[PDB]
């Protein structure tokens, strides 16, 4: 049989740590329960609650938006450098201001019919991949412990904000991400991970090659000071986008990829994939 998966936009309502830098921080542990509560009372159709940041909350967001604002320029692919002045215009990108979830939900509605949910941490790849079928972002709404700015193995409102949302708002990239969803829909084990791997080093993690150049895409990097420095220092190893055989490499969790893929185009990574998921 077929394991459950949701048919409509409203099923995906059905679907801290000890040891994190955070913890021992009484602020910031009761914050991260707020913001955990916010999102386990959310249902679709209800605005995303808006959140007054505090003061630290802001500095780490202005230390990742200037650093990594430094490096977009010479680092990011087109289509993101082509997004984010919209966004910054529009949703309140700015060195002193996180921008809300409702706000860039809204943003994204109207340019390619994605919207945002919030979640309060870990989801499965089958309910984050669920998701993306109904053009549906599960989105954190915490901020990253001060401790490290430059990189964090949990994602959060960051990563969210500055590493997907200017792909999420290019049709091309959007429809890449759906097929992943609709592809992963009701699919067994084994396809869902073959499908959360690819999306890892296409979406997550991905460069691809624009006028003889590499750029990155890949989400994690666009969010990571350090990584996406990382990736294109050139003391990273590369290797073309080929499905078959990035289905099959560890997605590493804790630390800095052990390799990064290139796609030629959103165009080509989706055909490929198109090819692929018949295959599975
Ligand atoms: C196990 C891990 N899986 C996972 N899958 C994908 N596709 N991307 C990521 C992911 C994790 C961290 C980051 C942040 C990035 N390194 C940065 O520093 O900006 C960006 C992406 N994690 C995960 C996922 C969600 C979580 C939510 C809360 C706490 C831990 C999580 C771990
Ligand atoms: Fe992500």
């Amino acid at each position: 049989s077929v394991p459950w998966f949701p048919k409509k936009i409203s099923d995906l309502d059905h679907c801290l740590d000890a040891d994190h830098p955070g913890f021992k921080d009484n602020v910031y542990r009761k914050r991260r329960k707020y913001f955990a509560d916010l999102a386990m009372n959310y249902k679709h159709g209800d605005p995303i609650p808006k959140v007054e940041f505090t003061e630290e909350e802001i500095k780490t967001w202005g230390t990742v938006f200037r650093e990594l604002n430094k490096l977009y320029p010479t680092h990011a692919c087109r289509e993101y450098l082509k997004n984010l002045p919209l966004l910054s215009k529009y949703c309140g990108y700015r060195e002193d201001n996180i921008p809300q979830l409702e706000d860039v939900s809204n943003f994204l509605k109207e340019r390619t019919g994605f919207s945002i949910r919030p979640v309060a941490g870990y989801l499965s790849p089958r309910d984050f991949l669920s998701g993306l079928a109904f053009r549906v972002f599960h989105c954190t709404q915490y901020v990253r412990h001060s401790s490290d700015p430059f990189y964090t193995p949990e994602p959060d409102t960051c990563h969210e904000l500055l590493g997907h949302v200017p792909l999420l708002a290019e049709p091309s990239f959007a429809q890449f991400s759906q097929e992943i969803g609709l592809a992963s829909l009701g699919a067994s084990e084994e396809a869902v991970q073959k499908l959360a791997t690819c999306y890892f080093f296409t979406v997550e993690f991905g460069l691809c090659k624009q006028d003889g150049q590499l750029r990155v895409f890949g989400a994690g990097l666009l969010s990571s000071i350090s990584e996406l420095k990382h990736a294109l220092s050139g003391h990273a190893k590369v290797k073309p986008f080929d499905p078959k055989i990035t289905c099959k490499q560890e997605c590493l969790i804790t630390t800095f990829q052990d390799v990064y893929f290139v796609s030629e185009s959103f165009e080509d990574a989706k055909e490929k994939m198109r090819e692929f998921t018949k295959t599975i």
